[PDB]
């Protein structure tokens, strides 16, 4: 009764991520031991065909029992809005298992260049502690910087100590807005 | 044997329906990249004559790779019938054909303000997963929200970065009644 459709016509054509990610000087260190990797810092953004997400693949190499922390990781900046931009951080938990992950003490992750409310989400190895930060203004010309802070158990064996075996991998979700 | 009529009179009488539709405040975004639309939200309705139904178009922008979240898109609230409403909502599928269909993974509505049964019908592609949504309690004066909820496949082509061109359109129905 009294019941009239919508009927609506839905436009989309999805525009590139403002956004972006940009590698950051850590992978400008261009030097390292015979460890195999020539690049501490493996930054490098791919088509996931599983799903469909510009998912950035970065490799953040912590050295084993000693806290390391990153300054310049990742760049949210925005080139394609001409507007200010506005983002949180949300964390996920766990991908897979390396059977490693209970090694980790620690995994938070804090900015250099953007300071603001606590803006840190810490993980305590498997479990999550951090529920999520508040927004940050990131505008035309102003450029945003993505930090870490990485610390490792010394009780890995040897075998895993070499920097090749992936030990641990984790999702990260922030989420870029135009509005506070 | 013993047929007999009784010669029945119908009358029909015309009043606005009090169901109406509202353009919402995501319309209100007025602020757009080089992507051709000034806004990014669009809200019209026109009187189709090949099935006489007030067609109210809506458009929402997508991104690739990223999902798509919205707060205010229509507003549904009775402004002449005093009695105590009731809506739903009744997926019907793809109109038209723009060969993309297969890119959009996901296509969410629900309800914003009151919040009830499921609350959402999804879309895979051309396939419907979800049949309907509950019914929902609506007064006189409130106005109940509708949001919208996509998911765009980033395999999209680098010629549909520009938003002009029709990728994705979908239909659903909104059923008004005086019943729960």
């Amino acid at each position: 009764t009294l019941t009239f459709t919508n009927l609506t016509y839905w436009l989309i054509n999805a525009t590139l991520p403002p956004a972006m990610k940009y590698p950051g000087t850590d992978t400008t260190i261009t030097r390292s031991d015979s460890s195999g990797y020539n690049r501490y810092v493996y930054v490098s953004y791919y088509y996931d065909p599983s799903t469909g997400y510009n998912v950035t693949r970065i490799s953040i190499v912590g050295f084993t029992g000693d806290p390391t922390n990153y300054t310049n990781v990742l760049q949210l900046c925005n080139k394609y809005y001409s507007g200010t931009l506005y983002a949180k951080l949300v964390a996920v938990g766990t991908v897979g298992t390396t059977n490693y992950e209970s090694y980790i003490k620690d995994f938070r992750v804090y900015f250099v260049n953007p300071t603001t409310t606590p803006n840190y989400v810490q993980f305590q190895g498997t479990s999550v502690t951090q529920s999520a930060t508040g927004s940050v203004s990131i505008g035309p010309g102003q450029c945003a910087t993505v930090g870490a802070y990485v610390l490792v158990d010394p009780s890995l064996p040897t075998s895993a100590r070499d920097g090749k075996t992936v030990i641990a991998t984790y999702q990260v979700n922030v989420v870029f807005s135009t509005s506070p």
